């Protein structure tokens, strides 16, 4: 290795302070977004799932929930602190991984029905949460992608157009 301490407390303080800061914006209302025919909902430490129906951004809430439809993708936890998660990049830009697990094992294959999901910056001053795109990656493993204006405070997070 061939790297200095302040890279490293940068690195450390983006993963601790940008956390923090998707807990802040998250804490106003759970965040929806329409992938073709399939509605993902994520909320501020309490599930993610996948229902039918639609959203009217006036009120900011859904037509109506749906028993019929399960789906489960990771139960994540109220104490955030305790939950450990990781800094990665891409040709984009520095992110946060959230593995949100605590899912049942797939009978197909026999692995946990977890998500990993990646807080990205939307390159934006401004704006509450929204989510990019939602797909399964594996037998039981989804992937996620939301877009917060917040993260672009942190250097390492700062998109070219914040």
């Amino acid at each position: 290795g061939a790297s200095n301490s302040e890279k490293t407390a940068l690195l450390t303080k983006t993963l601790n302070q940008g956390v923090k800061t998707i807990f802040d914006k998250l804490n106003e209302r759970c965040i929806f977004y329409q992938a073709g025919f399939w509605i993902y909902e994520y909320c501020p430490g309490i599930e993610f799932v996948q229902f039918h129906g639609r959203v009217n951004t006036k009120t900011g809430e859904i037509v109506n929930r749906d028993e019929s439809l399960v789906y489960r993708l990771g139960k994540p936890k109220a104490n955030v602190e305790e939950r450990e998660f990781e800094l990665l990049y891409d040709d984009v830009g520095y992110y946060i991984s959230e593995i949100i697990g605590s899912g049942d094992i797939c009978d197909v294959t026999g692995a946990e029905r977890m998500v990993e999901i990646q807080y990205v910056c939307g390159g934006s001053n401004s704006g509450p949460s929204t989510i990019q795109w939602v797909r399964e990656t594996k037998i039981c493993v989804y992937e996620a992608q939301v877009t917060i204006p917040e993260l672009c405070n942190l250097e390492l997070l700062a998109k070219n157009e914040d």
